[PDB]
């Protein structure tokens, strides 16, 4: 069926939870072994969120590799995207290696560092310009550059550094600051917004590694960024724009990290997202 009046027919008939259900049940199981060794677990923030071997980023390390994060590679959409969760007090010099080496341009966050009274990720950046950060196992550092404050979002300019090589890139911060601590947004315009921001910055582009996106386990509000880009790409590629379904572009994610979409109303909202985002593109 097309999108749109799915949507109404799903909405009319109240049933989203069993849609959610059956994409569950059919989504791909692949092994996750390296991410269970017992030398990993203060590596991974939730024991029931694992990066899958095949997909799975590894660290140019050769004492340990493991981070958990995977490659999400769009074959059609000519899209990739690395979801990772929210580094860890332990993985925060992990985490800017594989920026670095992955050679990634920009960094998307969906979540604040305290939510609900309890901290879901590290403070792994700087908020002053004159107060550098400088992760010691990875030999790195990281500079405050620029920060612009958004009613919505904030974007900040970052300098990361090897400090092996004396080399410095660039780094784009993208965070969106506003998704509530229960539920989802009412409307999809600001995330939208966001969104388009992120693509106007390169940062999706091919002349750069993959986008590094995240949020507490970097499956929820971070598949849901990854799916909305990927359903509107595809429709602005196909002959057919009606012919793109998002239920089976969610299934083709969930090959590369188990868990994307952990709500019904995180699946409603994409859905949303989508529908407005098709709209505004045009020709709109
Ligand atoms: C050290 N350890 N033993 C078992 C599990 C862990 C672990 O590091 N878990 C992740 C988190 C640490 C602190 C906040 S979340």
């Amino acid at each position: 069926m097309e999108m749109e009046k799915e949507f109404e027919q799903i909405d009319k008939s109240g049933s989203w939870a069993a849609i959610y259900q059956d994409i569950r049940h059919e989504a791909s199981d692949f092994p996750s072994r390296v991410a269970k060794l017992p030398k990993n677990k203060n590596r991974n923030r939730y024991r029931d969120v694992s990066p899958f071997d095949h997909s799975r980023i590894k660290l140019h390390q050769e004492d340990n590799d493991y981070i958990n994060a995977s490659l999400i590679k769009m074959e059609e959409a000519q899209r990739s995207y690395i979801l990772t969760q929210g580094p860890l007090p332990n993985t925060v010099g992990h985490f800017w290696e594989m920026v670095w080496e992955q050679k990634s341009r920009g960094v998307v966050m969906l979540n604040r560092v305290m939510e609900k009274g309890s901290l879901k990720c590290a403070q792994y950046w700087p908020q002053k310009e004159e107060k550098e950060m400088i992760f010691e196992d990875t030999n790195l550092k990281l500079t405050l550059i620029s920060e612009d404050i958004k009613s919505y979002y904030t974007v900040r300019q970052l300098e990361l550094e090897n400090l092996t090589t004396q080399e410095t890139r660039e780094i784009l911060h993208f965070h969106y600051t506003t998704w509530p601590d229960f539920g989802v947004p009412e409307s999809p315009a600001s995330f939208l917004n966001f969104l388009f921001k992120v693509r106007e910055s390169g940062s999706l582009s091919p002349e750069h590694g993959p986008v590094v996106v995240h949020c507490s386990a970097g499956i929820g509000r971070s598949g849901t960024f990854c799916l909305a880009d990927t359903c509107l790409l595809l429709m602005d590629k196909r002959k057919d724009p009606s012919s793109v379904d998002i239920k089976k572009v969610l299934l083709e994610m969930r090959k590369f990290r188990m868990g994307l979409i952990q709500t019904a109303d995180q699946l409603r909202f994409s859905y949303l997202a989508v529908i407005e985002g098709a709209k505004f593109i045009m020709g709109d």
